[PDB]
């Protein structure tokens, strides 16, 4: 185990929240205070969304604690399409904590980097994994490149063997590709068009992956001690002794029950959440 | 229009659903339900929802014919994920007053029947609930060749779909759900194989044949069922009991179908788990 959760609110509903919280059950931060490894070569990952999940979840960014809410567009809540063949969210997707795509140093999500957990497990929301890392994808999402990094659960039975992404490309045929058409459409059925790939939409190996993890962390550590730009994320964090957003866990228990308490029966979800989309090709 | 009675606990062993007409008396699915809903329009009893994993489907052999769980092995059955779909990627179910009669052979494959009514996937957006009972529009069919057994995979959509005015024939699902066809047949191929069991093979050349081919076949299932299910023909064990059928040596009055339900474990308020091993893939 390691990490707990609360929630407020009912799933689904626009005052949903999924607040993260230690050993201790003190309130904390996902985006800044889990410990990027877990052990040595093991990453945590956040989990932001169940694999075959239609919900678009995702660390609040510039909310204080960096919760988990529900991306909106126009008022109305975010689902993702149901890309033909596949459910919804093809892996557990979620986020390596400690980690940022400077949109400075335009080549930056502004979001901890984005990751794709394999196993077959379907965690939970706010569940956190270790990871060992297999790859990466460089995806360019609408003038912005967003990092999608595979990696597979440590815990999975069969975690052994799988150490480089030519293991994927062996013992889970079609993973990959079918990765990278789930990240080329995901946008289609809003119209919006296509996404592009750099390295001519292949995946490079570990080393390369972990290259650019350690950058992105470096930038998170420029981030929260002040040395570059805040650039609108909120850093408020109950752990990080060296950096001035450091705040007491009474703050955070504030910031929390100030919220609506949580919930027992779950809101029904559109209808449309259901509904396949297909292409000609 | 219809209603449930789920009895004992979903996903046990023990777990069964009966149907229920619009007064609380229970029905045989397989029986009761006339084939037609409405003029050209068929009813097609709902036995796994979309995107479930459980192998749910109509007892031939039970009385009453209830929603069961197939047991193989003595461990009740899920149906593995095939990469990329999330188990059954249609509403899978059965048409009623319909069955594959054995022995007897097809003009257009060789071989004999199912032994179930005829089975159906319903292609529309809406995910439907097991046991629910719909109207399906009839759009083509599918031979697949199962262990020397013709297995009839019917192709149709909710008439109440949003959008099943636009659909009348095999081709429209052509068109306006590209792709869906040959993931069908990919997926009646392939499952079974993460147990072992070879894939299998169609008739025809796994192509589909358009509607009325389909509606052939179907009326080909009615009329076998009628012969069943009024002692024409020995069902070797298959269920005819049945609470609305006149013409049947095998009806039964209500306090009989009341009896034969009330038998069973009443409802249940917590739920089973399903495995983790429900969740994993399996790839190529």
């Amino acid at each position: 185990s390691g990490f707990s959760t609360e929630e407020r609110a009912a799933p689904f509903s626009l005052e949903y929240r999924v607040f993260l919280k230690n050993e201790k059950g003190q309130y904390i931060s996902p985006f800044h205070d889990i410990p990027i490894y877990a052990d040595k070569d093991v990453f945590h990952m956040v989990v932001e969304v169940p694999r075959w999940s239609n919900a678009k979840m995702e660390i609040a960014t510039k909310d204080p604690l960096n919760p988990i809410k529900q991306d909106v567009k126009k008022g109305k809540l975010r689902y993702v399409a149901n890309l033909f063949p596949y459910k919804g969210y093809i892996w557990n997707y979620g986020a390596i904590p400690q980690t940022w795509e400077d949109p400075g140093h335009c080549c930056g999500d502004n979001d901890p980097i984005d990751v794709c957990e394999i196993g077959s497990k379907v965690c939970a929301r706010g569940e956190i994994i270790g990871v060992k890392v297999l790859g990466i994808l460089a995806m360019i999402d609408e003038g912005e490149t967003d990092w999608k990094v595979i990696a597979i659960n440590v815990d999975d039975p069969d975690a052994a063997n799988y150490n480089d992404i030519n293991d994927v490309k062996r013992l889970k045929p079609g993973y990959l590709e079918a990765t990278v058409d789930w990240f080329r459409r995901y946008k289609v059925p809003d119209g919006k068009p296509e996404n592009e790939f750099a390295f001519n939409a292949e995946f490079k190996d570990k080393d390369f992956a972990i290259d650019i993890i350690k950058s992105t962390h470096d930038h998170w550590k420029a981030l929260v001690t002040k040395k570059t730009n805040g650039k609108g994320i909120s850093c408020m964090n109950t752990t990080l002794s060296e950096s001035p957003f450091k705040c007491d866990p009474d703050a955070a228990r504030a910031i929390v029950d100030a919220l609506p308490p949580p919930c027992e029966s779950a809101c029904t979800v559109p209808t449309d959440v259901d509904k396949w989309f297909h292409h000609q090709k």
